[PDB]
């Protein structure tokens, strides 16, 4: 699934990430444009040999079990193919956690690059929120 930009606010929204640790709906929106360009079905792989899924590229290294990232953690208990569902939830779960570690929302390369310190707000103008 791609999802509309307002459709995944209003997902996003539904399942409590707007304001999630401190940070903003837009800030989420804008996260999920530059690490899938809002599709449910992106793979990334990496260097070390992990990969990512999904609208929040979430890696197989420490959060999802995908069978083929050797020494890997799987601290969202969910396998790596759940991140890719039409159905935001195993993410919008997932990514609660990665963003309550040490590091908050730095934990997206796309995020710290694309979107920290932007007007983020824009990614949720127009939108029936
Ligand atoms: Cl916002
Ligand atoms: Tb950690």
């Amino acid at each position: 699934k791609v999802f509309g930009r307002c459709e995944l606010a209003a997902a996003m929204k539904r399942h409590g990430l707007d304001n999630y640790r401190g940070y903003s709906l837009g800030n989420w929106v804008c996260a999920a444009k530059f690490e899938s360009n809002f599709n449910t079905q992106a793979t990334n792989r990496n260097t070390d040999g992990s990969t990512d899924y999904g609208i929040l590229q979430i890696n197989s290294r420490w959060w999802c079990n995908d069978g083929r990232t050797p020494g890997s953690r799987n601290l969202c208990n969910i396998p790596c193919s759940a991140l890719l569902s039409s159905d935001i939830t195993a993410s919008v779960n997932c990514a609660k956690k990665i963003v309550s570690d040490g590091n908050g929302m730095n934990a997206w390369v796309a995020w710290r690059n694309r979107c920290k310190g932007t007007d983020v707000q824009a990614w949720i103008r127009g939108c029936r929120l």
